[PDB]
């Protein structure tokens, strides 16, 4: 009924009532666990009525007159229309809520400071990019990043979906030339296609940023180059290896996340974007060295000066160390916000310790908590988690097309 | 699409779907309503079809599927059982039933040399002391001058009103940690409750860092023996990093082979309760968990302050500047002593082609994600990108409640 989930290294055995809650169910089975899988009217009120009560309590005002006088209002909306739309404030509380929500994000002890920009009153894609801006223009604070989430208005059923074609609004470009080899970002090689195709004045420097694909309900979408200059792009150097930044490195400093859909008490958002700040390991495990992307193990570690007619020597170890260590310290120079993986994954151990309080535990993917890279050198590699789907909660959807 | 699980390989987009856990006769924790997978602890009529299941395997290998032999195999066990109320397993049969809990173990990189595990059948033993012998035999072969083989060696089982053997050092090769008055521990942190018996049991400590224990033998019904192991049996590495001159220096040894031996196990409903395996270590076994785990011999601070780092802030990475030297300063030295280890990338690739190659055996093998991946470099390995469908398959290694 509530596992027992005993931390390892400190020998702390706590309990989890929060699981019960979570009303919606995962791949996994009593015979086989799919934990490590990547992904997946008479009902809405259902869960419109749970969520304003996850609401009000919030504000410790359940049970009073304006909640029930609200409950009479979405109850009536609903048998009346087929959907309801939110108040201000209940959305703040929400889109909150599916940051805190979130099984795979190590950094939520940050949930509570989050910045709401209400965007449900657009309508042209040239609002859309307008809005951005001032999302963009918002967390980057030009060093001091704040986490905020700029919300499009609700899907309903009888036309398009408002989306972002691109998974971030800050991406670098693609391009496989006759080679079937990549001038840049792998990932980002079939959006950026799309962008010449949609027309686009394409680049071929090894980071070229992107343009914007930003579609309103039923209507071919449409492209927007963000400004150089709203765009905080961080050197790359390292701090002892002088022979470095000749590589000619670096990343963007503001890490956007628009391909995803926002689900609230039923209401859900298809384009609502969101960004925090960087975990070290993202940018310089990941984002480089992984071949599925940038790559660059090899050249590192070949100036390093390591053997790599070997796996055992352990050069692609000792190289990814610098590379995420010539993040930070560039990071720190430039004054851009990031945090290490270090520094990161304590300050979790005392989220998912203030939460055991407040709920009733917190649900974890263990298998994402832990850094890509030196597991055991975090206090969470050592931490039995609990993951479940609750909600209000962020989810994937389809490509755009 | 195939009603059964479907399992990507995100990094050459590849696809293959888990037919073999609609084999597993075991239930885990893990409910679609919430997830267990990162969780560490996890008759008769109800005996004879465990045994059934298990022969079908072993004729449905040898390819005797359907034969008399197999039809009066099984009319010999519903007749033991029957009879009996146990049964004894023929030669082997069992020696397929070791390979195969080691072949279904989800947690272990180390299965592409599945196939190489030795059998030491040891079902005649009858004295606590008889024991020692076998163990002994066991690691002459298991070391062989440092070009370590894997293997087993199976005691008895359990009766139904009779003891049980059991091997009560965890492992057969132990490090003594005494708590000191310090509060604190010189040894081994987890190898404490242990050492705390062999004194009980009658043992005078040496007060080193690396004394190796003696083992505990306990032969049914008769409280457990004290037996030491001749150091020349117990082959030892000191280490040393191929540059940095200075960690030669810490004192750190460490030895050459893992026996695991306080795991039961299970044979087609039956339990062998003192069961010993062998094989050779995974370097970060040493490195990360053993020689870095902050409540082992946590050595990585003392490290640390050694290639003069900024132990003051976490963004000097001086943690993991320092368990990716100590880890393969501990590789540098069995390829020095010419001992058997693999590291994570060598082995991570093997686990692959171990998937690989069981896709086409079975058509599916059993992963406990969080497990195989290595503790320094996720991302870094092959494994890291493959989704992996844990469960329960027999034969099967259990874990046991600790004897007293
Ligand atoms: C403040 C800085 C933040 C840090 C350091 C952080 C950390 C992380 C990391 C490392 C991941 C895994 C990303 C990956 O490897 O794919 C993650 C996942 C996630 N994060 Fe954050 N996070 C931060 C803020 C936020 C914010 C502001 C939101 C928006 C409300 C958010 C929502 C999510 C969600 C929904 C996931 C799930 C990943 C998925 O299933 O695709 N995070 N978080
Ligand atoms: C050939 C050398 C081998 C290597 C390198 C290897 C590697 C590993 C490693 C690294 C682990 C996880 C260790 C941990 O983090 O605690 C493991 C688990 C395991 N291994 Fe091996 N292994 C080898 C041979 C064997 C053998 C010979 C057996 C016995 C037949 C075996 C049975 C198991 C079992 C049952 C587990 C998981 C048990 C549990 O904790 O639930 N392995 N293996
Ligand atoms: C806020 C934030 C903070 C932070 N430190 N890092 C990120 C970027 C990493 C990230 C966080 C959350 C979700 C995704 C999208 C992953 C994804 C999933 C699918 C199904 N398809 C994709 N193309 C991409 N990426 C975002
Ligand atoms: C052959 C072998 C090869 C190799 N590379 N590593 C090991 C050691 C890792 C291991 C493998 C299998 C089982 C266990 C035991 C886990 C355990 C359980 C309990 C109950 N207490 C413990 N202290 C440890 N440990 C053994
Ligand atoms: C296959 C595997 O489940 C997948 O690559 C997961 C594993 N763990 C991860 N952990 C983090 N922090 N980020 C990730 O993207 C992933 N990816
Ligand atoms: C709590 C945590 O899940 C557990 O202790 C696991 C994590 N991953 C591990 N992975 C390996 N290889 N070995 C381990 O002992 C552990 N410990
Ligand atoms: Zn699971």
């Amino acid at each position: 009924k509530f596992p027992r989930v005993k931390n390892w290294e400190l020998g702390s055995i706590t309990y989890d009532t929060l699981c019960a809650q979570s009303q919606q169910d995962g791949p996994c089975t009593p015979r086989r666990c799919l934990g490590s899988l990547v992904l997946p009217a008479e009902q809405l009120l259902s869960q419109a009525r749970d969520f304003i009560n996850q609401y009000y309590s919030s504000i410790k005002r359940s049970g009073s007159q304006a909640h029930e006088e609200r409950l009479q209002e979405v109850e009536a909306e609903v048998a009346s229309t087929g959907t309801y739309h939110l108040r201000e404030s209940e959305l703040v509380f929400g889109a909150k809520q599916a940051w805190r929500n979130a099984p795979r994000c190590v950094g939520r002890i940050q949930w509570g400071k989050l910045q709401v920009f209400d965007a449900r009153d657009c309508s042209s894609a040239q609002e859309m990019f307008t809005y951005i801006c001032n999302h963009i223009k918002y967390a980057t604070n030009r060093g001091n990043l704040r986490s905020a989430i700029t919300v499009f208005p609700q899907r309903a059923p009888g036309r398009g979906d408002f989306r972002i074609w691109n998974s971030q609004l800050v991406r670098y470009a693609g391009y496989r030339q006759q080679d079937g080899s990549v001038r840049g970002d792998p990932a980002n090689v079939e959006i950026t296609e799309l962008c010449i195709q949609h027309g686009w004045t394409p680049g071929n420097g090894r980071f070229d940023v992107l343009p914007l694909l930003l579609q309103a309900p039923d209507e071919a979408p449409e492209l927007f180059v963000l400004p150089p200059e709203l765009v905080l792009e961080v050197p790359l150097e390292h701090p002892t290896l002088e022979w470095f930044a000749a590589l000619g490195l670096r990343w963007y400093a503001l890490p956007a996340v628009s391909n995803m859909l926002l689900e609230i008490g039923g209401l859900e958002f298809s384009a609502a974007p969101f960004s925090g700040w960087y975990m070290s390991t993202e940018i310089g495990t990941r984002n480089l060295c992984d071949p599925s992307r940038y790559n660059i193990l090899e050249d590192v570690a070949v100036c390093m000066d390591l053997d790599t007619r070997t796996t055992s020597s352990l050069w692609k170890d000792k190289a990814a160390v610098e590379i995420n260590l010539a993040v930070l310290h560039s990071f720190q120079l430039a004054k851009v916000t990031i945090v290490d993986h270090h520094a990161a994954t304590v300050s979790f151990m005392k989220h998912l310790d203030n939460e055991q309080k407040a709920r009733g535990g917190c649900p974890a993917d263990w298998a994402w908590i832990v850094p890509p890279i030196s597991g055991s050198l975090t206090p969470v590699f050592h931490q039995e988690m609990v993951n479940y789907i609750l909600s209000p909660a962020f989810r994937y959807q389809p490509d755009p097309w």
